[PDB]
């Protein structure tokens, strides 16, 4: 990953959840992140690196429980990674600038555009807004 | 449970963490917790109606990510349900007094004492400082 790991500078600037989540991969529960619900037009950056990842445009009403996109920006912001923590399987999804744990992508998406849901953590994202 | 249920009010005066911990048994993730570390002399309250559950002389570093007891106040302050949820059988730990969802007992616990931790979510707690 291109953005350098500085353990010591994300502990002091990063909260305990956008640690946790971003750098040990935890997962803030359902219906407590921040931008859950949020339908403001803007930008969604990664955290800890601040690359643009997700645009408000994409952003719909999934009711999982976390904010959901059917596409990122562009295909080159996120990489992927099978994951088989939790005694189930599934497809992480992380900062491709920096590596960040961001969430998790599913097949369950709208049928009607990508088919995707990106479920992501607010604690991996802080919102750029554009009004 | 004898406590009188306001689902309205606390939604309205729990954060969506403690809303979401005591009344749909989300878990906070590990290391992110406000009293995981805590030390203090006093006592830890259900977050919902304030019954005593928990005192600082049976909490223990267990290194687990989460507020550790080795016993609650008494017997009569906890009910014990089993939870067959998430892939797993555990022992879910509830306040006896409203039903809040509290956490989880494991027997892995100090031997020289209950053998038990009692897994606790900092956000179904409060604590009162005794100092
Ligand atoms: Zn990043
Ligand atoms: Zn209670």
């Amino acid at each position: 990953y291109p953005y350098p790991k500085d353990d010591a500078e994300l502990r002091r600037r990063l909260t305990p959840m956008q640690y946790e989540v971003t750098q040990h991969a935890a997962t803030e529960p359902p219906f407590t992140g921040e931008y859950t619900d949020t339908e403001d037009a803007g930008i969604y950056h990664c955290v800890v690196c601040g690359t643009a990842l997700f645009e408000s445009g994409a952003k719909y009403h999934s009711g999982c429980g976390w904010p959901s996109y059917f596409k990122p920006i562009d295909g080159e912001v996120i990489d992927e990674k099978m994951d088989y923590t939790h005694g189930m399987t599934r497809v992480e999804v992380r900062c491709n600038q920096c590596g960040a744990h961001l969430g998790h992508v599913f097949e369950d998406g709208p049928r009607d555009k990508t088919g995707l849901r990106y479920c992501i953590n607010s604690a991996a994202l802080n919102f750029e807004a554009k009004p």
